[PDB]
């Protein structure tokens, strides 16, 4: 539903999508125009490298089509920015594994635990059996939050004492999931960026332990990032992807932020599928990402 998404993206539409119309009105296509467009893309948090790529491709496309009027750049931009998102438009498919293991990674303070609970409830409402692993083992509040989701939804939560070894919790959870014929296992993890090497080594150890039980696990390594944090979301994605290897992204807090343009930077810089976008705080506001809906909402005029 592109039309539902329009309200969520209003603040982002001030600079991107329909926000381009006033910039192009009555203008010719020249270096000054492309400089104005660069400024607007950057203020929208599209990022230096992705902005340069967009401008380069737009310039080449306009020249090849022999466009005269800047108004005609709008459709080329819609296509080119749409292609950026189309390259990461693969939905997450959790079917057919015993269990399908989602390792949730990211920094503290981006809502990883709440996102896990929302996804778990969604998979359960779809008829899948879910289990949760409380792998953020030194943060009692994170463990308790996961246990709240599990208790109210009759979803099992595997946890150990505060300070337990994360890899051992997740190992025990995979064993329990296999014993109990679970369809989907979602594992929380630590997120302290104070010691980056320690965090990445802990995640790598978790992955090695999983692989001993099922060489296909983890089936998804999902990053959660917060769109309202702007370029911090991009730097977080780079850290986890270069160190561990991501296979999916959930981007939260897109509603009301004018920094929604960061989705283009995340998509272009890393090429990792964007699985879900958050457009509100409720379970139902965590939506499967549809790049074409997103572009249509952004560029609606
Ligand atoms: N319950
Ligand atoms: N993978």
């Amino acid at each position: 539903g592109f039309a539902r998404l329009k309200r969520s993206l209003l603040k982002t539409k001030e600079n991107l999508g329909s926000g381009f119309i006033s910039l192009f009105r009555g203008k010719k296509i020249d270096d000054d125009l492309f400089e104005e467009l660069e400024e607007q893309l950057l203020i929208a948090d599209v990022g230096v490298e992705t902005t340069r790529k967009i401008i380069t491709n737009l310039t080449e496309g306009a020249s090849r089509k022999q466009l005269r009027d800047a108004e005609a750049l709008y459709g080329l931009l819609k296509e080119e920015m749409g292609e950026i998102l189309a390259k990461v438009d693969e939905p997450l498919n959790v079917e057919g594994k015993a269990p399908f293991v989602i390792l949730m990674v990211g920094v503290n303070g981006v809502g990883k635990t709440t996102t896990i609970g929302k996804l778990a409830r969604q998979f359960e409402q779809q008829g899948k059996s879910v289990m949760l692993a409380a792998g953020d083992t030194f943060r009692a509040a994170a463990v308790e939050q996961l246990q709240v989701w599990g208790q109210r939804n009759n979803i099992p939560v595997i946890a150990q004492h505060t300070g337990a070894d994360s890899a051992s919790v997740i190992f025990d959870a995979i064993q329990a999931a296999k014993a109990r014929n679970i369809d989907v296992l979602i594992a929380d993890t630590a997120g302290r960026l104070q010691n980056k090497s320690h965090l990445m080594e802990e995640l790598k150890k978790i992955v090695r332990v999983m692989k001993k039980l099922d060489v296909e696990a983890p089936h998804e390594v999902m990053l959660t990032i917060d769109a309202s944090t702007g370029q911090n979301a991009v730097s977080q994605a780079k850290l986890f992807h270069e160190a561990v290897g991501l296979t999916g992204i959930t981007l939260t807090k897109l509603d009301g932020t004018a920094k929604g343009g960061v989705i283009f930077s995340v998509a272009d810089q890393f090429g990792i599928p964007i699985r879900y976008i958050g457009v509100g705080e409720r379970i139902e506001d965590l939506r499967p990402f549809k790049a074409d809906d997103f572009i249509e909402a952004l560029f609606a005029r």
